[PDB]
């Protein structure tokens, strides 16, 4: 198992989509970062960001796609084949939206939708089944369109709570890292 990770956090690039929903893994990828005591540097090759770590003695690489979410898959491909990093070595971090606020769960393989990104990484990997840390955001509130619910900031008592999940989701990953689907 002298084997490297490859964690994903998905997200947009820009201001606007900073503090988005859709963008709680590039939240999640900047505190096991600065927790590992990592750097996010252009990583050329894949056109992706990259930032080199350890947790457990397993040595891994944090990538934040510097593209657009439904071509977040375009830069996760060559990253990883380039990485050697097999695609059941890939932690993508994203929010789920068919799971509660405030909710993380842990699985690998298993179908997951709504997510203009994760059908990006899949069409980029061939399979569907890698390893994937789950961060519910809701369901929209009546009329909202899933996919504009999506492009908006939490809402002010949602974000109360935001700094915490960031902070339980990334001991989650940390925790999966260490021993797999023994964790959940």
């Amino acid at each position: 198992m002298a084997e490297p990770l490859l964690v994903v956090g998905l997200g947009n690039p820009g201001a606007n989509y900073a503090r988005t929903r859709h963008n709680l893994g590039f939240v999640v990828a900047d505190l096991l970062a600065a927790r590992l005591g990592a750097k996010f540097k252009a990583h050329k090759r894949s056109g992706a960001e990259v930032a080199t770590g350890r947790s457990a003695g397993r040595s891994l690489v944090l990538a934040k796609p510097r593209c657009y979410m439904n071509e977040s898959g375009r830069q996760i491909g060559p990253l990883a084949k380039f990485y050697s990093v097999a695609p059941a070595n890939i932690i993508v971090i994203h929010d789920d939206l068919d799971l509660e606020f405030g909710r993380i769960r842990l699985k690998i393989g298993g179908g997951e939708g709504g997510h203009n990104g994760l059908r990006s990484v899949v069409a980029a990997l061939g399979t569907k089944d890698f390893q994937r840390v789950r961060i519910g955001i809701g369901r929209p509130p009546g009329r909202k369109d899933p996919a504009a619910f999506v492009l908006e900031n939490f809402t002010p008592a949602e974000r109360a709570e935001v700094p915490t999940i960031c902070e339980q989701a990334a001991d989650a990953t940390e925790l999966l890292i260490e021993q797999g689907m023994e964790p959940a």
